[PDB]
């Protein structure tokens, strides 16, 4: 009775329609420039899951724009290299669709130039391993930054010409991060890590469980599995997977709805906005992955059934529509942060979100 692939296409022509801006090729200047790549990403992946090219020319246009050197960013060159390590994994990512999508090698190019970028901050001195995402300041090795480049070199190994350096670097980022603490007692992973001040250890620095390092996580383990059919990898995507479904965790609601720790005391900032959809996208990636490795027709069949329950939750009660004009016959599709809660505003990065289970359900 539900069709993710109209209600996608909808909420895509709502972000457009609300966000998008023409002239500088860019959805929302107002908002964090990262969160732009992660609405490339949605689009790139809807047209990648429903057979559309319906804006693949506006998805080129924001690629050739957003290629330029960054003016905050200069000494980056381009290409989608930023300040920060976090900034240019979701583009980076999203150039890993793109190729997905085209099977044009200029955007797999900017992958790999994103990954050589991005491993310039690994080090092997501080927690033996990861890399920091502020890189001016480098005092921080968090949990979103090294989960996507995990995920770049990861997908580059599966795609990349000298996929072998590709895969040892993935298998050893991937034993870094599992034995870096930042995945708890639950299977869950806290924001970052700390460093011990006398002794130079590294510990989980228990601040929040962000939905969406629950989510790039298991995009990375789906990949590190297609290069390796070591179904290991899958089971580990599982285990956090399941904890995240798991009501006691917080992060279902008794409804069985996702809903981010910041929803009930109505503090989710910009970044936190688009979190749910992140995990929700890369959810969809793993049930499509343990579907295909084992031949029983259930497999998946819980990921795929809390993905239903999350979207019908998000259209009866998260859902606003645009008001047409006899100027702008502009039609689509509004969400707030609450995939329960009222609609009562929207935002760019909450468009994005809602975009992203849509997408994973088509
Ligand atoms: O005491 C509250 C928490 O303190 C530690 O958490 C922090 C942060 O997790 C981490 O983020 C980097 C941080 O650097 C600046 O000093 C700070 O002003 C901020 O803008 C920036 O995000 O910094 C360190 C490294 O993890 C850490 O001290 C936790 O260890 C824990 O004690 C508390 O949850």
């Amino acid at each position: 009775s539900l069709n993710s692939t109209g209600l996608a296409q909808a909420a895509i022509n709502g972000l457009n329609a609300r966000f998008y801006e023409s002239s500088n090729a860019r959805w929302s200047s107002d908002e964090p420039w990262w969160i732009s790549g992660v609405a490339l990403t949605m689009v790139i992946e809807y047209m990648r899951r429903s057979g559309s090219k319906e804006y693949l020319d506006q998805v080129e246009d924001v690629i050739e724009v957003q290629r330029q050197p960054l003016s905050w960013w200069p000494s980056g060159e381009g290409e989608f290299r930023a300040d920060a390590t976090d900034d240019t994994g979701w583009w980076a990512l999203a150039m890993v669709r793109m190729y997905d999508l085209t099977g044009n090698e200029d955007y797999l190019n900017i992958s790999i130039k994103d990954e050589a970028y991005m491993r310039q901050w690994w080090t092997d001195t501080e927690c033996g391993g990861g890399l920091y995402v502020d890189i001016q300041d480098l005092t921080y090795k968090n949990a979103i930054a090294n989960e996507l480049y995990l995920k770049l070199v990861a997908s580059l190994a599966n795609r990349a010409p000298n996929a072998t350096i590709y895969l040892d670097r993935a298998q050893q980022a991937w034993t870094w991060f599992l034995g870096s603490g930042m995945i708890n007692g639950v299977n869950l992973i806290n924001d970052g890590l700390a460093r011990d001040s006398n002794t130079g250890s590294c510990y989980n620095n228990r601040l929040p469980v962000w939905t969406y390092n629950q989510g790039v996580i298991l995009g990375a383990l789906v990949e590190l599995y297609h290069a390796t059919k070591d179904e290991s990898y899958l089971l580990s995507a599982q285990a956090i997977a399941d904890a995240v479904l798991s009501p006691s965790n917080g992060l279902t609601s008794s409804s069985g709805v996702l809903t981010e720790t910041c929803e009930g005391s109505d503090s989710c900032n910009q970044d936190q906005q688009v979190f749910k959809g992140v995990f929700a996208l890369n959810l969809a990636e793993l049930g499509d992955a343990v579907a295909g490795a084992s031949s029983d027709p259930d497999a998946g069949q819980d990921y795929r059934e809390y993905l239903d329950t999350n979207m019908q939750s998000m259209y009866a009660n998260d859902r606003s529509e645009i008001v047409p004009t006899l100027f702008d016959s502009s039609t689509g599709d509004l969400y707030d942060v609450s995939w329960s809660g009222p609609f009562r505003n929207a935002t760019m990065p909450k468009q994005a979100s809602a975009i992203g289970l849509y997408v994973a359900n088509i």
